[PDB]
C-alpha cells in the first residue's frame, strides 16, 4: 500500500476514540421580493488573504483527489461553489477557534462536502481536542451559525438590497444553516449534545461515500474531503475505501 494510504490510516487509528463535535453546514433556498437565492448563490470569490488561500486548498485538493481514469463532468460552477464553501466553512471554524485562543494545531477536524437526496449540498465537519469539551457544543453551534451566516451574506452574488441582505441573515441565524449533533429528543424536551468518535465515524462512516462524478450529483455522494492533519485530503475513492479497510 501506498505511504499515503498508510499514513491516512494509520492517523486515524490513532485518533479513533477521540471524542469531537459533529456539526452540518447547509444554506436552505430563499426567496426575498422576486429574487431567487439558491445554493449555488453564493459565488463572489472574497479578496480576504486568508479566504483566497483557503480557496486554493480546495481547488488542489479536488484536482489531487480527481480519478482521471475515468471522465468526470461534474458542473464548473458546482465545484466553483463547493471550493467556494469549503474556504468559508473553514473560515468560520478558524474564526471560533481565535474566540476561544485554541491553537490550530491543538485541535482534529474533519470536513467533507456531500450532496442529499432531499437537502442538496451541505457540509459535515468534526471537530474537537483538548480545549474542547461537550458542555460547549450549543455554543459553539451558536458562534458557527453567527459567523456562516456573515460569511454567506457577504459572499452571495445576487443583488441584494440592504434590507434583503438583513432577512437573509436572520432566515440562516433563525433557520439554523448550522446544526449540531444532539441525541434524539422530544421537541419541548432538552438536547444533549451528541459528541462522536473521530477516527471511527471517518473510517465507517464518511470514506464509504461514493464519489460525485456527474451534475446532477449522484444521491448522497461525497464532492471534496480535508483534514487537519491533510491525511485524507488527496485520496481518490478507491484509495479512501482501502483506508477504511485497512483501519479495521
Ligand atoms: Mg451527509
Amino acid at each position: 500500500y501506498s505511504d499515503e494510504v498508510l499514513g491516512a490510516t494509520n492517523w486515524l487509528k490513532e485518533k479513533s476514540n477521540q471524542e469531537v463535535f459533529s456539526f452540518v453546514f447547509k444554506n436552505e433556498n430563499v426567496q426575498l421580493n422576486g429574487k431567487d437565492i439558491g445554493w449555488n448563490s453564493y459565488k463572489k470569490e472574497l479578496q480576504e488573504d486568508e479566504l483566497k488561500s483557503l480557496q486554493r486548498g480546495a481547488e488542489t485538493t479536488w484536482d489531487q483527489s480527481e480519478d482521471m481514469e475515468w471522465e468526470t463532468t461534474v458542473d464548473e460552477m458546482t465545484k466553483k461553489q463547493v471550493f467556494i464553501f469549503d474556504s468559508l466553512v473553514k473560515k468560520c471554524l478558524f474564526e471560533v477557534l481565535n474566540t476561544k485562543n485554541i491553537f490550530p494545531g491543538d485541535v482534529n477536524w474533519f470536513v467533507q462536502h456531500e450532496w442529499g437526496k432531499d437537502q442538496g449540498w451541505h457540509c459535515h465537519v468534526l471537530i474537537g481536542g483538548k480545549d474542547f469539551s461537550q458542555a460547549q457544543g450549543k455554543w459553539w453551534r451558536r458562534q458557527l451559525n453567527v459567523y456562516w451566516s456573515r460569511w454567506l451574506v457577504t459572499a452571495c452574488n445576487v443583488q441584494l438590497t440592504p434590507a434583503e441582505r438583513i432577512k437573509l441573515r436572520e432566515i440562516a441565524e433563525d433557520n439554523e444553516w448550522v446544526t449540531l449533533l444532539t441525541y434524539k429528543h422530544k421537541q419541548t424536551k432538552k438536547d444533549y449534545t451528541k459528541c462522536v468518535l473521530f477516527g471511527n465515524m471517518i473510517a465507517y462512516y464518511f470514506l464509504t461515500k461514493k464519489k460525485i462524478s456527474t451534475s446532477p450529483p449522484r444521491d448522497g455522494g461525497y464532492f471534496l474531503s480535508s483534514d487537519s492533519g491533510w491525511k485524507t485530503n488527496f485520496l481518490k475513492e478507491g484509495e479512501r475505501h482501502l483506508v477504511s479497510k485497512l483501519y479495521t
